[PDB]
């Protein structure tokens, strides 16, 4: 196709711009224009009767040429047929199997499969569920071992982080005393991180989980196995970033229409909305644009020798550089509509910093009046789970009480203050503990239980009651008074401090959702929620990204870490954590 040619990485930028100009405008047409199978293929197989149970839709068949072939069984006809395809990567024939996320009655087949075709590495692009609809069965056990067919599965490890879980299993197939095989280390690489509508927040998730995949496919294996529900979407989206980060390095261009088209000679329908190709072009630009960011622990010394002095040949030092990359990002107006509506434009501090629709924390409508849903608010992935951290404004003196709603509806046991009440002489906060006693804001009551005050906080020990349930919790604020009225704190002993007391409280708690709030709920709020993620981190790897950490900060809530010194402030703290606790493992 000659209106579609490959793209050289300098024009990769401009090209996506122009492309997602007009509501993905030229993008929609290049995906239309795609063709449905570039040569003649038949579904003979897929198609028999006797296999109509083992496909999800009558309309994603596997083409007779490069299905995955099931040996036949002896005394079960037409058990060679699974749902499933070979597909070509960048410049290796068959690197992939596309497959169906078993439905229950395939289950066994797919981990014949697995076995047959010599597979280290599963690649799971799907939940097992969206809204009720079943997308996947459950095709591994929770602990112990399980036996499908004549495949033995046996639990080794389970690594739940915030965008994906890796599953090990040890694999054997039993039933024959005389030809016993020996047994297999299986990884199951699964992305938890799409959301049911749209596509992820970042990419960075999406690229970090293909880097994991490819540094743990062992040599000597067969086909990477990669499934979501019907086998050619989501799956699709992985293999072609796959490919065109191989393009990308080899040639310094990208062919995203032509290497779909290709793969489309292979298996239907693959990449199977014009979301899930923009998805791609976005994966493939931040490769382009920011590379790998992550630094061992052993190479920060050297980072922050660059980052401190002067870029040469340029008038700026590394940490401007990057904080140049973070705020060259666009703050989605189109998604920040519900805190812009007229009865809600009072319950903002600033009206810039609002939560998009997206991660909006969402309260209940208080009796029957409307927009009070509402408060300014927003829901942040830490570094194990989704939605670590409320990023929210201070309240105001008329949203204190949807404020307590807030912390009740979510269930927080830990509220981080990162502001005084006041400071230079203008009101930053709302007063929302009692400085003794009780206090009452509509359904909750909150009594001061006990005060501690350590070197740079204050911690509340809050009893807080809903009188309409007839329920209590203990929550703990933690009051942080080491921030100073201009520029940042001169060392990071507090907010060091600080992070480690909510860590505890968190751990004795549940792990319930963290309050985080200074006055407009962007600048320190980032701050706190990007050094949280960086210590857990570089406490369970030895590894920190913290240029991904804001920037993905900074697409969940607008201007998360809002200044240059805030962004210095996260680098300052890092390093002396490690430089503090330097004779750690890990590091």
């Amino acid at each position: 196709n000659r209106k579609y040619p490959p793209l050289p990485v300098d024009k990769l930028e401009e090209e996506i711009n122009r492309r997602m100009a007009d509501d993905n405008k030229l993008f929609r047409e290049e995906f239309n224009a795609l063709p449905a199978c570039p040569i003649q293929a038949t579904c003979e197989a897929a198609s028999k009767e006797e296999n109509k149970e083992k496909n999800r839709y009558v309309n994603i068949l596997p083409y007779d040429h490069s299905r995955v072939h099931l040996t036949p069984v002896e005394g079960v006809p037409d058990s060679d047929y699974i749902n499933a395809s070979f597909i070509n990567g960048y410049q290796e024939k068959n690197k992939f199997i596309a497959a169906q996320g078993p439905k229950e009655e395939t289950v066994n087949d797919f981990w014949r499969m697995i076995w047959e075709q010599n597979t280290a590495t599963i690649v799971m692009v799907t939940n097992l569920k969206e809204r009720k609809e079943c997308k996947c069965a459950q095709y591994w056990p929770d602990q112990g071992c399980w036996t499908y067919g004549n495949i033995r599965v046996s639990v080794e490890d389970v690594t739940v982080l915030v965008d994906y879980t890796v599953r090990k299993f040890c694999i054997q197939q039993v039933g024959d005393m005389t030809n016993r095989k020996p047994q297999r280390l299986i990884t199951q690489f699964h992305f938890t991180s799409w959301p049911d509508f749209g596509v992820p927040f970042t990419p960075i998730g999406m690229l970090k989980f293909l880097k994991k995949v490819k540094a743990c496919n062992p040599q000597y294996a067969g086909a990477i196995v990669v499934h979501c529900s019907a086998g050619v979407g989501r799956t699709g989206t992985f293999v072609v970033i796959d490919a065109m980060l191989d393009m990308m390095h080899t040639e310094r261009k990208v062919d995203v229409y032509g290497f779909v088209s290709r793969i489309r000679a292979q298996r239907c329908q693959m990449v199977q909305t014009d979301m899930q190709y923009v998805f791609i072009y976005q994966a493939l630009l931040e490769h382009y644009l920011y590379g790998d960011t992550e630094l061992e622990v052993t190479s920060l010394e050297t980072h922050l020798q660059k980052i401190y002095n002067k870029i040469p040949g340029t008038s700026n030092n590394g940490l401007e550089e990057e904080f140049k990359k973070l705020t060259s990002i666009k703050i989605q107006n189109d998604k920040m509509r519900t805190g812009n509506l007229p009865a809600n434009m009072k319950k903002n501090r600033v009206l810039q910093i609002i939560p998009y629709e997206f991660n909006r924390v969402i309260i209940p409508v208080k009796r029957g009046e409307e927009n009070t849903d509402y408060v300014n608010a927003s829901f942040i992935d830490g570094y194990r789970q989704k939605d670590s951290y409320i990023a929210s404004q201070g309240p105001l003196l008329h949203t204190i009480e949807d404020f307590w709603r807030m912390i009740w509806e979510w269930k927080s046991c830990s509220i981080v203050m990162l502001t005084e009440l006041e400071e230079r002489g203008q009101e930053k906060c709302a007063q929302y503990w009692p400085s003794d006693g009780l206090v009452s804001y509509g359904d909750i009551t909150v009594e001061l239980k006990k005060e501690e005050e350590c070197e740079s906080y204050t911690v509340r020990d809050l009893l807080v009651t809903n009188t309409r349930e007839n329920k209590s919790r203990q929550i703990r604020q933690f009051h942080f008074h080491g921030w100073p009225e201009v520029g940042i704190p001169s060392d990071g002993k507090g907010m060091i401090s600080i992070i480690a007391a909510v860590q505890k409280q968190q751990q004795q708690s549940g792990n319930h959702p963290i309050t985080v709030h200074c006055s407009a709920g962007a600048g320190r709020t980032g701050t706190f929620c990007a050094l949280s993620t960086v210590l857990e981190r570089v406490k369970a790897e030895g590894i920190l990204d913290v240029f991904q950490t804001v920037k993905s900060l900074r697409l969940q809530r607008p201007h998360m870490v809002q200044t240059l010194e805030q962004y210095e402030f996260c680098y300052k703290v890092v390093q002396e954590y490690i430089d503090a606790f330097s004779d750690y493992a890990n590091f």
